[PDB]
């Protein structure tokens, strides 16, 4: 069944502009296959728990032996939710099938058509789309720029301020204390996506809001559980009654199948391990700082203040060359391009984890040092 | 933190209008070791020992810390063998795993739609298909349920587009006129997208589905399915008789911006597929039981549009639905309430979902409890 022109034309154009132009004829994100022991810095499994014996054992144990809307009775709602709410310090926690669904569902629940959503330019796409599905009025503010935000809120009125605590591509940290004050001053609600700080930051890994003592003045916190928690799920935390309504309003919550009951059990063991992982956190924080200092001195713009390090590689042609150079020299990050970034502001993201070595860190710096001197490409 | 007026008032209003029984309409009383008809696990595989053992097994040895987007795993050697197996199973050229049936539909539509694109969608097609088109800013043209004449007129007026249907409808359990839909697609130069969430596994040769049963496979451009029904797993799939699945992983937002299934999950699906392929007797049994329940209920004067294992009791408005729900539950029948936003406010449906573990004795009892209800008084049916 040949495709009709209206689809074929679109697919043809796409393949030509997104696959064919690259030297390997594949999408820009697709590079060389890695070998042992190349340095792989692509996983969001920050505390390296993917293969943890206890988590795996607990999961299998539980798995041996419909919509979640129908499971909102007290006796149907999972114990992990209460533990996660306690862990973080928020009043209530609601599980979701992914961080994406957590954001989209929360925003569908608290937004009306035309609701003002003040969203950081670099906040996760799931937050942008969540607002758009709700037909909210999106007001993008320049990255971490509170002056710009103040102007927008002054102009458009009360609404929801939406940020990542730690940004997924750049590794920058939101000015959370100032955001809290801005929301108080302007009568806004604050939504913080802690996908990249939950587990890696704060007391026992409770996160950035916890570390800063801001938990009790933030209305909503969300997180993918597919980062430090190493599980395909998400969660919504509320310091209010909103989680009572989400399960019956959010489309992903209504129209998409729920997490199975054994999945919640695996999360309980993961939480316990995370709570105790002080040394892994410490080691990761140290290694990330060593990397940031090492790369910055090379003249690369390194905006990161976290375990996420963004190499700024400009346009797609330049980006292909950079990542080809890195991979050829045993360093494997993740290419972030359109539609995640502007077509001319690509990022090669280095995601550090607690298994990374001092020797590996020095090696990354060495490779990037050579890269800067090579003359085949540039960094921004 | 005090919520802003705009949010607090929304929550307060919702709670009074949808909760104030005390709970949401979909929540009734707790059942007992009662007849449950709420699970989409049509062949009752949720506890199959072989599947659990295989999942458990692969679940040990995760050198693959692959916590990242599936877009980064689109090299040959990273793509799961379950995709090739599912493609071969159904007869389609290519298959692509998704995190859910919802995501499969949203993703496919984002990939094949431009803002101008005509989307001809059955009025009762799943919400994920409606939303998929809407997110893509497509021009949706709904046709009356299973009404090929209406569809024809619409395409005549607006031109080539994407025809979107469920093979078996999730609320009413009716069956799309797939053979005629294929003819219409050919006649007007459209593409066909069929969601087989409720027919994959339960219908066709070895459960390959309705398109396979009707020999329409090679004539259809796209098929999608939740794997959370007969496959008893939290995932979805897109099948293509073309190169569209080459592009979906880099275009679909849910595919780009949400984490992939873990490798051990795909392994479990392989075993599920093998069990389903050999489940002839279970399919036979479910088909025969569903027919009995349908016949049984249609005697009584009840509107039973279903032609499948999904039976919808049409209970009208919300007040009336609550009453029917309660009556059924008190008599040991459960019982899935479909209301807004899934249905219109005054066209609620209490869906009876059958599975291969239901027996003759239970069917008879369901018929009886419904016979009593019609009419023991108290409420009406549409
Ligand atoms: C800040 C943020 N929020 C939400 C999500 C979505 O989470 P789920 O994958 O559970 O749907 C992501 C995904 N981040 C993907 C990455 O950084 O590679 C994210 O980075
Ligand atoms: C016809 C149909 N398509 C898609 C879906 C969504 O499937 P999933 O729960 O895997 O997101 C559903 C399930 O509700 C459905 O009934």
């Amino acid at each position: 069944p040949q495709l009709p022109d209206f689809i074929q034309n679109k697919i043809d154009h796409y393949i030509e502009n997104y696959f064919d132009i690259n030297k390997n004829g594949k999408h820009l994100v697709l590079g060389k296959q890695a070998s042992p022991d190349d340095i792989i810095l692509q996983s969001n499994d920050y505390l390296a728990l993917a293969n943890h014996p206890l988590i795996k054992a607990r999961l299998a144990k539980s798995l041996l032996e419909m919509s979640a809307s129908f499971l909102q009775n007290d006796y149907d709602k999972p114990m992990i939710e209460k533990r996660l709410a306690k862990f973080t310090g928020f009043d209530e926690c609601l599980l979701s099938q992914s961080g994406w669904n957590a954001n989209v569902g929360l925003l569908q629940t608290i937004c009306q058509p035309n609701t003002n959503v003040y969203i950081d330019f670099f906040a996760h796409m799931s937050l942008w789309e969540g607002a758009r599905y709700a037909n909210a009025q999106a007001h993008p503010f320049m990255h971490n720029n509170c002056d710009h935000l103040r102007m927008l809120i002054q102009r458009h009125g009360p609404g929801i301020i939406v940020v990542d605590s730690i940004y997924s591509t750049l590794g920058t940290i939101a000015p959370l204390a100032e955001l809290v004050n801005i929301s108080k001053e302007f009568g806004c609600a604050l939504l913080v996506d802690e996908s990249h700080s939950l587990g890696t930051h704060g007391p026992n890994g409770a996160g950035l809001l916890a570390e800063l003592g801001l938990t009790r003045e933030v209305h909503f916190m969300t997180a993918s559980l597919a980062k430090t928690f190493a599980y395909r799920a998400g969660a919504i935390w509320c310091n209010n009654e909103v989680n009572r309504c989400v399960p019956f309003i959010s489309y992903p919550a209504i129209f998409s199948s729920t997490l199975l009951p054994y999945e919640a059990a695996g999360l309980e063991t993961t939480l316990e391990i995370i709570e105790s992982a002080d040394n892994r956190r410490q080691h990761l924080d140290r290694m990330a700082r060593k990397l940031r200092i090492g790369l910055s001195q090379l003249g690369l713009t390194i905006r990161s203040e976290s375990q996420i390090i963004g190499l700024e590689t400009g346009d797609e042609r330049n980006t292909e060359k950079v990542r080809d150079y890195l991979e050829s020299n045993g360093v494997f990050g993740s290419v972030f391009c359109r539609p995640a970034t502007s077509k001319n502001k690509n990022i090669i993201r280095l995601s550090l984890n607690s298994d990374v070595n001092d020797e590996q860190i020095a090696k990354i710096i060495e490779v990037c040092s050579d890269a800067v001197n090579y003359g085949d490409f540039y960094f921004r």
